[PDB]
């Protein structure tokens, strides 16, 4: 059902668990991202994450009815706790209450000062969140909703069966060394924060960023919702400038954070290369490999760390969170990693297990297609140049040597492409028939206005621009993720939206 015009405002891909809804042209974007009311009216889905799902609005405003005077709900207690303390609120705004027979956690958040600001950032950064499977069970349950939505799932003991399809993708001996956390963000912030904890009775309290990546993941280190000093390497590709910086925090580094490829810039580093500036530091490798798949990469070799978003291709159907930790058994960390990992973050509710336990059965199936259409797509992109000015990707000349040294012997490139235009975004966008919006990683094709997502409030102004501008990216730029629809369609959809 993919590459067709979706009314805007529909969620995408229409389950009442979808994690997208579309966006389909730029004046819509600018009105969803700048907060709109009558856009948010017409389009007031979101992911997950960033604009809470309906069922768990309801459920906190009805679990806040039994002082009746705002909720954040939480995955966890512990999640709740976290969130609280961040935001400077006193121990008590964590709270747990019961609704339709279930214990609900959340954080009471005060009207005035920054504190709930800062609460709701930690959930979201961290992707501590309650779902919508467990919001709309506690909905039924209660007798407040007529129905469930109806989806498939695999229910026969899911986290195991995820945690054994990851370990045979990722190529470690087995589940145990392969965490599931609530979302890709919660692996994330897991797998920082353990790297930490072992590092921290050594002195090492501080952390490199390689490059520019997501934006979730640059807001733990800069807001601070890990506790560590962070430097960041602006170019992932600059070695020498690497070993500097390691060089000028040296005995005190306690990890160094990459993404293969990043996102949405689809950088490739070295990571070879990095393994050895990591050993000679003393120093942890984390690598978040979401965008390129384990399907694609062989990078347990190099990290001590691996994450992956399981809400992108591992599921493909843009309608459950998850995220997975890897410990790389060689890794010197291991041992305390697997020790100290159950203390950070949250397994996912065991419905999006299920739902995840489901979908993965075909991960390996589906990056066969989206490899070849990611292949054929980018050949076509390479034919306008009138309209496309760049295209960033695994396999450009920026980033295929370093892609190769990594890349497995049947590996493609994923599904991702960077599209930097020559024309303004809407003489594209608006027209294009795929799934327009957020997330990526369905068996759909899709396309986000990634640089409004990720930095809207810089595209605002000439010094954010400029800001940009320096990461190498503007307004006009189209993420595309490629689906697994026939090479020819795809590259015909495009065409009809390149051509004036
Ligand atoms: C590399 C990488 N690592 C981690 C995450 C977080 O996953 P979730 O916590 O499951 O949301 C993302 C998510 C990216 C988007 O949501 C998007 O860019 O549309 C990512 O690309
Ligand atoms: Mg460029």
């Amino acid at each position: 059902d993919g590459l067709r015009h979706i009314a805007a405002g529909r969620p995408v891909p229409g389950s009442v668990h979808s994690v997208s809804v579309s966006i389909p042209d730029v004046a819509s974007v600018i009105g969803y991202e700048s907060n709109d009311a009558a856009t948010l009216s017409r389009i007031s889905w979101g992911y997950p994450r960033f604009r809470p799902h309906p069922y768990v609005v309801r459920v906190a405003e009805l679990a806040a009815r039994e002082e009746r005077g705002a909720l954040l709900l939480t995955r966890s207690a512990r999640a709740a706790r976290a969130a609280a303390a961040y935001a400077g609120l006193p121990p008590g705004a964590a709270r747990d209450l019961t609704l339709g027979g279930h214990v609900l956690s959340g954080v009471r958040l005060p009207d005035r000062g920054p504190g709930a600001a800062r609460a709701r950032a930690h959930v979201m950064h961290t992707g501590g969140h309650l779902s919508s499977r467990q919001a709309e069970d506690v909905l039924w349950d209660a007798g407040l909703i007529d129905g469930r939505q109806v989806e498939e799932t695999a229910d026969d003991s899911p986290a195991r069966a995820v945690a054994q399809a990851l370990a045979g993708a990722y190529g470690v001996p087995g589940p145990r060394y392969v965490a599931l956390r609530n979302s890709g963000m919660n692996a994330v912030a897991a797998a920082v924060e353990a790297v930490t904890e072992i590092q921290r009775d050594s002195g090492r309290r501080h952390w490199l960023q390689l490059g520019w990546i997501f934006f979730d993941t640059m807001h733990l280190f800069e807001k601070k919702v890990v506790n560590v000093g962070h430097t960041t390497v602006p170019d992932p590709f600059d070695l020498a400038e690497v070993a500097r910086v390691a060089a000028a925090h040296a005995g005190g580094l306690a990890g160094i954070i990459a993404e293969i490829p990043s996102n949405p810039g689809m950088g490739v580093p070295d990571l070879p290369a990095l393994r050895e500036i990591a050993d000679r530091a003393g120093c942890a490798l984390v690598v978040d490999a979401t965008i390129a798949t384990p399907h694609n990469v062989d990078v347990v070799p190099y990290a001590d760390v691996v994450c992956e978003s399981l809400t992108k291709y591992a599921t493909g159907s843009a309608d459950v969170l998850a995220g997975a930790v890897v410990v790389a058994p060689g890794s010197p960390f291991a041992a305390d990693l697997l020790t100290v990992l159950p203390r950070y973050g949250d397994e996912p509710y065991r419905r999006d297990t299920a739902r995840v336990a489901a979908r993965i059965r075909g991960y390996a199936e589906r990056m066969v297609r989206v490899n070849a259409n990611a292949l054929a797509l980018a050949e076509c992109l390479r034919r306008h140049p009138d309209v496309v000015r760049d295209t960033s990707w695994a396999l450009d000349t920026r980033s295929a040597a370093n892609y190769r040294k990594v890349a497995r012997d049947s590996g493609g490139p994923g599904g991702l492409l960077m599209v930097d235009l020559e024309v303004p975004l809407e003489l594209v966008y608006d027209r294009l028939a795929v799934a327009k919006g957020p997330s990526f990683g369905a068996e759909f094709t899709m396309a986000s206005p990634q640089v409004f997502v990720a930095h809207y409030d810089l595209l605002t102004t000439p010094r954010g621009r400029a800001a940009l501008r320096a990461r190498g990216l503007h307004r006009d730029m189209l993420r595309v993720s490629v689906g697994t629809e026939p090479p020819e369609l795809i590259v015909e959809t495009f065409e009809r939206a390149l051509r004036p």
